[PDB]
């Protein structure tokens, strides 16, 4: 079975609207979302379809390009820091389970190279 995937509503959170946020939704995840190495990431490991069964014994906070985006839609995060940490939690999730040079990591490095443009972009805080 699959753990039931992370959280992404919450109406009881803190809540607003910031430049930051905008921009991270409209420029880091949508450039993101549309690259060819997307893929595997646009939604949770399905550790079922794709035969894992270790993965969610190694892998104990997961995740992935969907649930961030349903965050960033939502406005479940406060700050742009609380959005940079999920994508680093899904980059090294990804290079923990995997080896160097595998495919799927190959892939992560590439997103994992853009992200970190994107972020040094960060617009002022306003
Ligand atoms: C380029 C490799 C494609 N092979 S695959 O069988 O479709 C496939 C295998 C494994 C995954 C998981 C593993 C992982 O760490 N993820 C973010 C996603 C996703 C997809």
């Amino acid at each position: 079975s699959n753990p039931p995937p992370p959280e992404t509503s919450n109406p009881n959170k803190p809540k607003r609207q910031t430049n930051q946020l905008q921009y991270l939704l409209r420029v880091v995840l949508k450039t993101l979302w549309k690259h060819q190495f997307a893929w595997p990431f646009q939604q949770p490991v399905d550790a079922v379809k794709l035969n894992l069964p270790d993965y969610y014994k190694i892998i104990k906070t997961p995740m992935d390009m969907g649930t961030i985006k349903k965050r960033l839609e939502n406005n479940y995060y406060w700050n742009a820091q609380e959005c940079i940490q999920d994508f680093n939690t899904m980059f090294t999730n990804c290079y923990i389970y995997n080896k160097p040079g595998d495919d799927i990591v190959l892939m992560a490095e590439a997103l994992e190279k853009l992200f970190l443009q994107k972020i040094n972009e960060l617009p002022t805080e306003e």
